[PDB]
């Protein structure tokens, strides 16, 4: 297939316009090395040029949607962690966040503090009702990494937010959608399908003003509203220019 | 009537201190014209000064609050579009949003996107079961315009937000009132009647404590709690100069 | 005992590392005076060099968490007064909100505006179903002090804040839930116990860093993504450095 | 002429495409009234709906610049939001993120709410022989409207707040000195050298002077970050205004 | 004397309504210990109150000013978390928007820690004689406290960053040129000109020019729009606290 | 040599412990092309990782430090978004809060685009003889990349403004007046001053160093109260950082 073979740690196969993507490595429950961080990089950069990607799905191998960064690797250890560091950033959010095309984060199962960034850098997200949450940097004694805590501070409210940070508790699906985490949550049996669904959804739309409106919506967030009059009409005028 | 002629395309009704105001295009379902725009400013003006006004409810003609900006105008067209479009912020969020008086949206039916920033701009909102919402923009093929996404930046969680924004999927009363765009939803057949008690309720106030309250609140968003401190302490002291 | 006779207006109570803060003038319901402000910057910065004191709970004795700053004494009166709003802003919020410690407020009854600052700047807070909450300011004539406006701002949606503000009207523990002020609502029966299993759960957490963890998500709420790389790695390292 | 008699207390003579535009209460230093406000926004809104005006110039009819605010309606409610409001909407508000390049024109004497309008332009140029302060602590007052943040925005804090604090008054060398202007030239040769320039201004593209001028005092707001995403906006924005 | 004896660190003279407050450890530069710190808290909080005194200097006994934090106690924990704050709450907490005008009067040596109270002092006269640097670098340190902020909000970066990465000294005629203070002015005339200005300060109204100042510096963290509602509050405030 | 042959468009000489990093593409007065920006991200990506390497220089090929992006390319989609992100990524992103030191060395024009990376270095030098201007404006385009904002951070907003505005170019001289450079000194002299600096920058602690100055830049966008956090994080950070 058009990308098979291209990468050790993730895999992605386009299928209608969707580039699937998937975290493949199953029997470290998908754990985010190095390695898969400077593969998902080149992921990302490949599948924004690609034609035939509309929308990308962020999904995991097995029964781990990412169990988190790579525990027995941050033990190992310095100017390399500085780029270590970097490069976990550049696909997590720098590059995902306000990614050229729509992006769902597809939960399938465990997803671990460092998961989080990725998943909240994502447009949209379904998970299942099986699937399985936690911020517990807390109890292996570190606090949350990377963008972790600001991933949940624009995403849910900070007495859930604090609790979960602070105490380290587990919770499921359905709460992750309580939580406005994910838009929702539907069995396992079904999630592939919804997810799918919804993917075609966005293909039918015109992706230089989808771009526009998702990634000027973000940003929009962090200006004034009278900031915001200004910015939001250059994004609308930028986007009638690379339309047509 | 005091104002019975006044304006083409809005019309306003006193009674007991509450300034209704009516957007007045019915057959175009009260989409906003230009000149629907000059009109507004005009009238949040001149209520402004008058001091039979203590509150103001805004609704619409019809089976609509509003269809959104008038299609069948932009289409049209440029140095008038700049002024065009500071005509539609004065009214609908630069006076509107921290109005001297007390502000409630009545959702009688469509609200479609730019109507969404006169409504998250009032203070309150009430709408009725049966009203229908849309972020249809994306059908049309463009962004939500004007401060559309900082309007629902503020208000509905990014999730809910930005699946109605890239979706275009309409959403009904109750919807609206899950994601806090309204304060509550109810039967048409009651929204004119607890619309009122309401306003009357806020009337009881004194209105310059009030507006102190209200447009402090919404500021004190957009700064720390340190700089909160002196800001919201200065607006205090400015409130008890202006009420004796 | 330990703190027994030390304060006026406050009583502390270690127990299991846990330093319990009961408000004590609940005959006054235990508003806040200048005489309780000064005494409680004191118990703060005494707290947190008492090594036995893991986590804090603040409560209010009798039927009153509290009932506010306290009238009948605002009403007094001016340099003077400079200061005497600089002392509630040290405890409510500059010294609490950003604790060192893990903090919780248990929530046993009446709880109105003033009282909202140092509720939220509690990292979790439990209140019973039959508390009471009010932001009623505005039946007395002022807009919310100090930071209460932030403190709903950052905590209950707009529509919701407003509502209450605006109106004055009151309500019950389950609300307070429901809007995201505190974590949960329990009988006042089973109150004094979840909040001490949770304080418990929390004692078990490394403290340096708890603390990183904790006040590094509040501090984020306010920076950019971009910016939260920077800061939130470097509170990341601060955390190793004052841990070993 | 087009405007002649159109304002009672403002005069606009265009001229090769400059817009002239000369505050005109000589009688009381040009001091900015509610009216002179109101026609002000007038003004502004009209100028810049004229095609045959290309640039503006903001001066004052004889000595004087203007000397601030009334002092005389100061003197005393909600009829105040609006006339705060109006001596926004012109001094700031329209003016700073004008749609056509602005240039203060400082013939005589500035002092307080002045500064506004005086910053807002894109440009300035004064006299050597002007006269500015902030006098308004003097009056038992401090700096009204937007003042402060003007000074914030262009003086250093520690020249900001003598000048503050203090109400010494200075002349156009030290305003010059401090980038409160753009330069300071004898009087004699004030009208010409703002001539100058303002021709150099008509030579530019005008969609593109408007993006480049009004994109660069939001990016002050703005960090590094945020602001790749912002001026790229206001870059294509730029383009698609130009047939 | 009113305060005479009161404090071991730090000595306090009124004089005509000023209040002169002098760094007290000489046989150190004055050099900032957690000693120096929690009595600065103390004094300024008394001074706060005390009517006699309406202006603020603050010098070092001797020939310092003040040659930074001290390095002995630097070595060597949540002990750590309160000195920091300690130091903070006089250096800037308290004095940057302090009730009452503020002077910095540097007499001799200021180092590293020293430039936050600086900076944070509404207005500064140093002498051609007195030395500074940003000296943290070659001790192995980064600047400490709010030190990096004084800087960047006072001096060009360039310049700002030159003397954080070298850690070259300068003399007071640089510190002038840079913008770190109002004037430089021989040692011998230094004590006469901060007394002049320290005068005109008490001719004003104190509450207005407690607004004014404390206004003009949280107004550079705001933008225009926000800065139009925050002013207006202070000036009705300013208003409101008069009698 | 180490890095002989390795690039196309960029030249680097190591140097006892210097990385004098040469953009070469003369015969274009070093335009910034699609090309020259990959190989940039590389060269600095490569340098920060190389242990020799204590400080950067970056400067031009020849008579010319750069003439800005490349005119020729501008000309013409999803293609436009990586080339400016990789315009960015090495400009700004990678340069401006680098993990080593970087010093500007500007031998020749420098237009446009150049500002950035100008800016974005944590010091820079230029020749008396060296030219710049902000002709963006000629050309009928406004400032591109974050030319602006590098403008914004660096220079008074009257000067800024006017050199955005008008296009007139300027020298060495008034570089350092506006506080674009750290000095001017002669073109003869220019490699002798910048090496001199470069050596004292190798005798500080490199992480040191690091904290200091990209705590620094940093500090700017945040208030005192935020900042009291974060550069204490830092400082930790720092120590953290140093065995
Ligand atoms: C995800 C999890 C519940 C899986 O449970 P499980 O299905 O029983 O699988 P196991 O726990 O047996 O782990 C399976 C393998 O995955 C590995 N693994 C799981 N999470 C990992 C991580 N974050 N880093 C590295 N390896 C990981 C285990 O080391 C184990 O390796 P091995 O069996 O090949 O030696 C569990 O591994 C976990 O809780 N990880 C928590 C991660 C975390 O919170 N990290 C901090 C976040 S940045
Ligand atoms: C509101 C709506 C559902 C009404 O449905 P309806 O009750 O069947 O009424 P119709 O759709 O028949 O439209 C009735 C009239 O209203 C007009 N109208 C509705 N919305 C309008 C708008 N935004 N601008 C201009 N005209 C509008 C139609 O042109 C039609 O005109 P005509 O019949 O006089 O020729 C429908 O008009 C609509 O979906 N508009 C969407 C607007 C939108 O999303 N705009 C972008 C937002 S800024
Ligand atoms: C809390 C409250 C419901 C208590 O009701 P209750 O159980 O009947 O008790 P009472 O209302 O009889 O008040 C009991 C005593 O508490 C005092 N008290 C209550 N709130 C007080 C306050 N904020 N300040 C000072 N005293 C207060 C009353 O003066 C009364 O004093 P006294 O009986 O010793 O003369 C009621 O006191 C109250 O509504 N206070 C509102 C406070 C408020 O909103 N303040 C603005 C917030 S900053
Ligand atoms: C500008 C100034 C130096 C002019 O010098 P001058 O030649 O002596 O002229 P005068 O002001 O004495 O007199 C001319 C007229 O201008 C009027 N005037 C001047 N400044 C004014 C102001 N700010 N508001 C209202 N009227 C003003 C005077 O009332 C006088 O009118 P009158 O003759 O009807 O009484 C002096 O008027 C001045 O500084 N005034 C303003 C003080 C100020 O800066 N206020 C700040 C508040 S924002
Ligand atoms: C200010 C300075 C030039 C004074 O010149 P000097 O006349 O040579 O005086 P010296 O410092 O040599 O000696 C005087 C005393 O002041 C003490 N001292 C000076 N600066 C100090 C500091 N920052 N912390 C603690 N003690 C200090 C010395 O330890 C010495 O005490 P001792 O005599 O008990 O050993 C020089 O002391 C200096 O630069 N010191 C501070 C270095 C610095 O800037 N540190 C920055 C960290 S924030
Ligand atoms: C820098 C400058 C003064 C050099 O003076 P010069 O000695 O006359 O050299 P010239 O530019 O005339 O010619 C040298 C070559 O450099 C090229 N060049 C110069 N600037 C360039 C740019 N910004 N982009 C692409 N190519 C450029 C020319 O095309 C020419 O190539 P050619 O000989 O293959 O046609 C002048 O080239 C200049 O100002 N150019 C750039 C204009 C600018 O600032 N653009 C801003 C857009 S960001």
């Amino acid at each position: 297939s058009k990308y098979e073979g291209r990468w050790t740690t993730v895999k992605v196969e386009l299928e209608a316009g969707i580039a699937w993507v998937t975290l493949n490595r199953p029997e470290k429950r998908n754990a985010m090395s190095p390695t898969l961080n400077r593969e998902m990089v080149d992921v990302l950069e490949t599948l924004e040029q690609d034609a035939d990607a509309g929308v990308l799905v962020l999904t995991g191998a097995g029964e781990s949607w990412t169990a988190g960064m790579d525990l027995k690797e941050y033990f190992r250890e310095e100017i390399l962690q500085e780029k270590i560091r970097r490069e976990a950033s550049q696909w997590q959010w720098k590059l995902l966040r306000l990614y050229a095309k729509p992006t769902i984060a597809m939960v399938n199962g465990w997803c671990f503090g460092g998961g989080f960034s990725p998943l909240v850098a994502c447009d949209l997200a379904i998970c299942a009702n099986e699937a399985t949450f936690g911020l517990s940097e807390i109890n292996w004694g570190i606090p949350p990494g990377n963008l972790v805590s600001k991933a949940m501070a624009d995403t849910v409210g900070h007495r859930q937010s604090l609790y979960y940070i602070m105490t380290g508790k587990t919770f499921d699906g359905r709460k992750a959608a309580e939580m406005g985490l994910v838009n929702d949550s539907v069995p396992l049996a079904e999630l592939r399908e919804t997810t799918r669904e919804l993917a075609l959804n966005l293909l039918e739309k015109n992706p230089v003003v989808l771009r526009a409106a998702k990634n000027g919506f973000k940003r929009c967030r962090e200006l004034t509203w009278e900031q915001n009059e200004d910015y939001l009409y250059a994004k609308l005028d930028q986007s009638r220019l690379l339309d047509t």
